Order: structure tokens, then sequence, then C-alpha cells
């Protein structure tokens, strides 16, 4: 049983558990055991949870960020149902009470003993919330559809639970012995070495002597740093760069000066270097696992004798020891040395009256002076809990201190499961900045994953998608193993998704081959013939959607499956569910060959924009569809059904009802056929609302190469963008407006200023709302720099956001510049 589970984790994570053992690494073995226990403790707490608490784990509530409606209800072991006319203001309890009353009359004779399952979905309705606060109810109030729900008794949820169980004394300078190399280049070799605490140098970067190019260069040179051994901060990083000069970079490598047990390192170290794109402080402190092709830098850390980093009780003991200022008020809304001295002097007054300025003072503390650090740490240890927004900033590489990091985690505990889900992608990326395997962020990510099955799901996939990346393969694999130990049943549920994805990779490889060799109907027929095989039928059916674990992908609709003509021949896979009805008619797009990490970020940023607008009582009818990277240049996209491209509608194909005399009318003619009579006016308003949100979103995010093939419309009138290959103006893009879209907004009239001026106001509002949250976008995109995205490489990518959101300016200057940008787009629109 314990063996099968081990062989199951190895297959699921993609790395044999034997590989973790073969390292003989005390750091790896300590994490594995400690985390396993932590995760088994979390699995044990789950089985003693009440049946409602376990519903909150397995099926977290999908909520929205007077008017009656039909609702169809049935009980678990029966085909018999009942349709009620309930209210949107009614709680699930009133609905369940009605449902029990109808059962009593029919069966000829307690609501609190039940929960309402969404038919053929892992989504439930419970809690003291009116029906219109539920995402599903709204997914029915807008599509016009009738909600279908099932009464599930407490004992039936408890049957589910059960089946789902398992020092300051050393004032001498820091120096090293640079022994030799084992590399390749075309010229002389030089080694640059620097000591860092995050983004900043602790002292000036020291260089090596020029040694002539060869495969095994020798230096045996002592490199001395302008810093005392007693002044090395705990998270100090000794960074190396190997380059060939007459400059040409070759390789880089980093290492922490203290180990995971806080002991200062001695003596011989062999550094398996990483290929270069000069000094890279942000890069991994673990050497290249490719010890066969990797260049190796041999160094010696000289013995100073065992020296451990002083415990917090020693740091604290040390640390304890005019109206003109502020002054510091005016610089607290990127500063000179005199202003940094002001902040350091005022450090106590910052804790007292500006706790949120913690990040500004953390940047001014002299981390290369052990007494200056202790003083900061004494203040930090009494520092009030910071807001989530300020805490998100402290996760950055600019704040590498472990005590700062621990303080940031302590402040993100108050994060709701909804807020955590929204920023889960960025928190996972921050793991790349981590210096040790055992960290507060891993423990936080795991603890929250094991207490919420949806968080658990996405933590797994974010990590699993990066297993082909050698710099994060050990960390991510170890975290996923610890997770699986905390959820044996979820492990198998995820295995079912990997098996389905394995079949789609094999199926898509054939589609790629066949498309270059025969006609599309010939390829489609054999794709279908291959799908109908027992192993493909078994693997592609009855799984949880990796895009949303609450979507149940039941029976695969082979006849409705196809592939798109684009570069990578993406697979279009359709599913159906008898039990779910129309909610079970769901599609997935399997794309293989492109990097979907950016597309996901872009879709997540739009999803956030929609959330923020909804918070301010604005629903700009956005379509933030799923996009999940699953593997190496592999992922899934959610099919937005009953939609088509602008190019397909505008292609003006004959015989159809959408036939237009003029191109400008093609969109409005298509909407007239999909929404006839009284339904048209509703479609136009959906179009206008969705158009305004995407106008602002694409402008703020700087989305370029926008044509009729990457813009879509739902039959409801809602416009949305697809295929986000590029963002942040990276090929300063303007605001975009189209005459044919402006035509739909103006009701199909050449002149209709009342409709266009309403539209212009939507664009202004949406923009002004996002501007207030401009710092959230800044912090989240700054965190996303860790990912390794070519279009989010530096500060010049972060700058696009600053300018698109006009963050340095006031609202009146920003709204004027937006009015200038909107009119520039209108004049350009013919
Ligand atoms: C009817 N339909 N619906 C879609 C659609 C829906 N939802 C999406 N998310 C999406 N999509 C595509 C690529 C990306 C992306 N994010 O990269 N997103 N496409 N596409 C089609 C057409 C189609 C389908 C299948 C075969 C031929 C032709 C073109 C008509």
């Amino acid at each position: 049983v314990k063996k099968l589970i081990n062989s199951q984790i190895s297959l699921l994570i993609g790395k044999g558990l034997h590989e973790f053992d073969s390292l003989r690494d005390p750091e790896v073995n300590d994490f594995r055991t400690k985390m396993r226990q932590f995760c088994e403790e979390a699995a044990a707490h789950r089985q003693q949870l009440g049946w409602v608490e376990w519903l909150q784990y397995s099926f977290p509530l999908q909520l929205e960020p007077n008017r009656a409606l039909l609702v169809n209800v049935k009980f678990e072991g029966s085909e018999e149902s009942f349709t009620f006319q309930v209210s949107t203001k009614d709680m699930p309890l009133a609905l369940m009470a009605c449902a029990l009353r109808k059962k009593a009359t029919v069966f000829r004779q307690q609501p609190e003993e039940y929960a309402l399952q969404v038919n053929g979905r892992h989504e439930y309705l419970y809690g003291n919330y009116p029906l219109c606060h539920f995402q599903y109810i709204c997914s029915c109030l807008h599509s016009g559809l009738t909600p279908h729900l099932t009464m599930v008794h407490s004992s039936s949820i408890l049957a589910m639970r059960d089946e789902q169980s398992n020092l300051w004394s050393l004032e001498q300078p820091f120096s090293i012995e640079l022994i030799e190399g084992r590399k390749v280049n075309a010229m002389k070799l030089v080694v640059q070495a620097g000591l860092f605490h995050g983004n900043e140098m602790l002292c000036k970067t020291v260089s090596s002597s020029e040694v002539n190019v060869c495969s095994e260069p020798v230096w045996k040179q002592r490199l001395e740093f302008d810093i005392s051994v007693c002044d090395l901060p705990r998270m100090a990083r000794l960074c190396f760069a190997l380059y060939a000069v007459v400059d040409c970079p070759i390789a880089w490598a980093n290492l922490m000066l203290f180990d995971y047990k806080d002991q200062l390192k001695t003596g011989e170290r062999c550094l398996y270097m990483w290929p270069s794109v000069l000094l890279n402080p942000a890069g991994t402190v673990r050497g290249n696992p490719n010890t066969e092709s990797a260049a190796a830098l041999v160094i010696y850390l000289p013995e100073v004798a065992p020296v451990y980093f002083p415990a917090l009780e020693k740091i604290l003991e040390l640390g304890r020891h005019e109206e003109q200022l502020q002054l510091r008020e005016i610089l607290e809304r990127e500063l000179y040395e005199h202003e940094k001295d002001l902040v350091w002097k005022m450090r106590h007054e910052v804790q007292e009256h500006f706790p949120e300025a913690l990040a500004r003072l953390l940047l001014v503390t002299k981390w290369n002076k052990h007494e200056d650090v202790a003083q900061m740490l004494y203040l930090l240890c009494s520092w009030p809990e910071l807001p989530v927004l300020s805490a998100l900033e402290l996760l950055d590489f600019s704040f590498p201190d472990c005590y700062v990091g621990s303080f940031a985690i302590k402040s993100l505990r108050k994060l709701t499961d909804d807020e955590l889900f929204q920023y889960l992608l960025q928190l996972v990326q921050v793991l790349k900045y981590e210096s040790y395997l055992d960290c507060e962020l891993t423990k936080f990510l795991l603890g929250r994953a094991l207490a919420n099955r949806k968080i658990g799901h996405f933590l797994f996939w974010h990590l699993r998608s990066e297993m082909h990346v050698p710099s994060v393969a050990l960390r991510f694999g170890l975290i996923m193993e610890a997770y699986c130990r905390g959820s044996t049943h979820h492990m198998k549920v995820l295995m079912k998704q990997g098996e389905a994805l394995s079949k789609l990779k094999a199926l898509n490889d054939f589609v790629k081959v066949s498309s270059q060799k025969t006609t599309k109907p010939q390829t489609k027929e054999m794709m279908h013939m291959c799908m109908r095989q027992e192993t493909y039928m078994e693997a592609l059916s009855h799984l949880q959607s990796p895009l949303d674990p609450s979507t149940l992908l039941e029976e695969v609709c082979v006849e409705q499956c196809t592939f798109m003509d684009s570069k990578m021949k993406p697979l279009w896979i359709m599913y159906s569910s008898e039990e779910a009805g129309s909610a079970g008619n769901v599609g997935i797009i399997f794309k293989n060959g492109d990097d979907l990490r950016q597309d996901m970020l872009t879709l997540q940023m739009i999803q956030l924009m929609d959330v923020l607008w909804k918070q301010e009582g604005l629903d700009l009818r956005m379509t933030p569809y799923g996009c999940l990277p699953t593997g190496d240049r592999t992922g899934l996209i959610e099919v937005v059904l009953h939609s088509d491209t602008i190019a397909n509608i505008q292609l003006n194909k004959s015989n159809m009802a959408a036939t237009a005399a003029f191109n400008k009318d093609a969109l409005l003619n298509w909407l007239k056929s999909k929404n006839p009579g009284e339904a048209l006016d509703r479609a136009i308003e959906e179009f206008t609302l969705s158009c305004a949100g995407y106008c602002v979103a694409t402008y703020v995010l700087g989305i370029g190469d926008r044509h009729s093939d990457n813009i879509m419309i739902r039959e409801s009138g809602q416009l949305f963008h697809i295929d986000f290959g590029h963002f942040l103006g990276n090929f300063r893009v303007p605001f975009i407006l189209t005459y044919d879209f402006v035509h739909v907004i103006q009701q199909g009239k050449t002149n209709n200023s009342e409709k266009f001026e309403r539209f212009r106001g939507y664009c202004e509002r949406a923009y002004t709302i996002l501007r207030r949250h401009g710092l959230l976008f800044l912090h989240l995109f700054a965190l996303m720099r860790a990912a390794g995205l070519p279009e989010l490489s530096c500060s010049k990518d972060i700058q696009y956001l600053k300018d698109s959101l006009a963050l340095g300016k006031t609202e009146e200057e920003a709204l004027k510049h937006f009015r200038v940008k909107f009119n520039e787009a209108l004049r350009e629109s013919w």
C-alpha cells in the first residue's frame, strides 16, 4: 500500500522518489520528513471536520464578488424532481425547506441536515447567502437557463469524507579562495564575485585576474570582500559570474553563506554553473543538476574557527540597545542618501505613525552592519500586522530577510480563500526567490492547499507545469510529494487528469503529422477513430477539469471533437453529461508547442479587473476563460461556447441569416439573428459593456497585434479577446476603437452620441477604478518577474503599467490623458 502510493507520486509528479534519495542531501531529507508529517497532520484534521466544514474544504463556495426564478430540485437516489418559483433574495435553507415539503406530500409523510449540489458538478449551495450571491445562480439568471440542484443529506457527504481518507566576534574581512574552472569559450577568462542581500550589494564586487581561455582554467587566487565576517546578514548570497573578455558572458552561480541549519559554510565547494543570457543575485542558489555538460567553478570558503547565526533572542537583546521631521511625510507618498538618513533616524516614528511604510524603512537599513539589522529586527518583532497589499510587496526579492519574510506570511494569514486563489500564481513564482527548501511560504502554501481542495488543485498544476525546468524541478517535486501525502484521494484524482493529458499529447502529435500529409476531414476521421479506442475512451472520460475542479468532464463527444488550423493544430475536445444537462456540455482546447504562462497571467489580470469593477458595482460583462499551463509548452484553454471570431462573422458567408450589404453591418446582422426582437437591445448593451472593459484592459495591459481573428463575440453580444501572445506594448500601443464596433454601440446608426457618450463614460470609470488599485497591479507584476517571462524581464516592462495607469499623476491629469488617448483612437478609427 505504502509502495503503490510512492510509485503513484513518482508517476504523478514526473520524478522518481528514488531521485530525492540519490542526492544524500540532509536538506532534502529534512524537508521531506518534516513536511510529510505537517501534511499528514493536516489530512488528520480534515477527517475530524464537521460535514459543513468538509463541504467548505472539498467544495469551496463560488460567490459573486425582489425577483422570482424557476429552480428544479431532486433528491439523490431518484429521477423525480420538482420546479419551484423561488426568489433571488431567498437563502438555500428556504429552497431546501420547500424541497422537503414536496417530498413529504408525495411520500405522504429538517432543512439544516442537507446541502444543494449543482447537477453534475462538484459545486454546492449552502450558507446564509441569498441565491443571487451564488456564481451558478447568476450563470443561469444571465444565460436565461433554469438552475438544476440536488438535495444531498449530511450522511451522504460523510460517506464522501470517509472514502476520501488516507558570530559578532569575527571582525576579519570575508574572503574566498577561487581555485579553478571546467568550461568552454573562444580571449581571456575573468570571474566577477559579489556579496548580495537581495537586489543590493553588501560591498563592492571583486574581480579575478585574467587567465587565458582553456577548458580547465586555474586561479588559486584569494578574493577579499570589503565587509567583515560578523557583518554577513543571514540571507547573504555569494554571487559569481564567469565571462570571457578581450565582454562575453558564459556562466553564473550563487550560494548562501549560511546553510539551512544557519551554520556559516566551510570549505571546499564545487559550483555547477548555469548558462548565461552580468551578476545574477535573483538566480537559484542550487547548482546545475546537469553535472555532465555544466561548467564547474571550484572555490574554498576559509575556516574562521563552528559558527552559527545568532538566535533571535541574541539579535533582539542587541537590537533593544523636531517638528521639521516630517519632512519624512512629504517623501512617503528611489530617494537620496540624506532622505535615507532621515528615515533611519525616524525609524521609531515610522513604526508608531506610518506602519505601512515598513518596506521604505526596510530598504534604508544598512544590511551590511549587524547592529543596524538587529535594531530593524527589534522594531519588526513589535511591528503591527500590515494590510495584505503591503504584505504582497514584502514577498519581493528586494526584502530577502527571513524575518521580514516570516512577517509577510504572518500578515497574509488573514487572506480569504478567494483572495489567495487570485494571487496563488504570484505566490508560487515567489518560491523561485526562496533560498532554502523549508520555508514559511511553502508551509503557508501547503497548509492552505490542504484546507481547500481548489487551492490544492491549482497549487499542484502551477508546480507540475514547471517540472521540465531543472532550476525548480527539485523544489516543486518535493512540495507536490508533501501535498500528495496530505491528500491520497486527490493524488489519484490528479493522476486521472495526467492520464487524460498524456493521451491528448499523443493524439495531438498524430494530428500535427497527419495535417501536413492529408485533408482536414481525413485527419478528423482518424483522430476520432483513435479517440474511440478503449484506452483513449477510458482516459479521456470521467475526470475533473484541470481548468476548474468543479467542472466534471464526463463522456467525451468524439463526433464534436476537432482541431484548429492555427500553427500548433490545437485539439478541440467536447464533453457532455446527462446528469448536468447544459452545464455538462463543456469544451476544452488542448494546445501543445507554445508557452501559455503569459496568456494565463493576462487572463488572470483581466479576471482581477472584472473582480475590482464588480466590487465598485460595475459589471462590464467580461469573459475571463480558463487557461492553464499543464506541462512543457503544454496547456488547456476553456472553450467559450456559442461564440465566433469577428473574421468568421465578417467573412460574410452566403446562405446564412447574418448576410450584410455592407461590412459595418455584419456584426449587428449576426446579433439580430442570435437575439431576435426584444432580445437585440440586451445584446447591444452586453456588446457595449464588454467592449468598454476590453478597451481599457487591452490598453492598461498593453495588448498588441489585435485583428478580427483574435477578437470573439458570444451569441449574447459579449465581446472578448483570445490568444494573448504579447503584452505590455512588447511586439507603447494606443487605445483601440473600431467603426464596426462603434456602429453596434450606436445601435446601427451613423450618429447616436447619447449611446457613444454613455460608452465613453464606461471606459473612463473602468479606468479610474483600476487606477485606485494601480499598486495591486504593480506589486503582482513585480512578483511575476520571478517567472522568467521574456515580456516581463525588467523594470521597463513594469514601466508600461505605470504610464498606461498614469500612476505618478492625479485623477484630473490622468482622466485628461485618458480623454486624449480615447480621442486619438476615435480619430484613427476612419
Ligand atoms: C466556434 N469557436 N469557438 C472558438 C473558441 C472558443 N473559446 C476559446 N477560448 C477559443 N480560443 C481559441 C484560441 C484561444 C486562445 N486563448 O488562444 N481561445 N476559441 N473557436 C471557434 C472556431 C473553431 C473551433 C474549432 C474548430 C474550428 C474553428 C474558430 C471558429
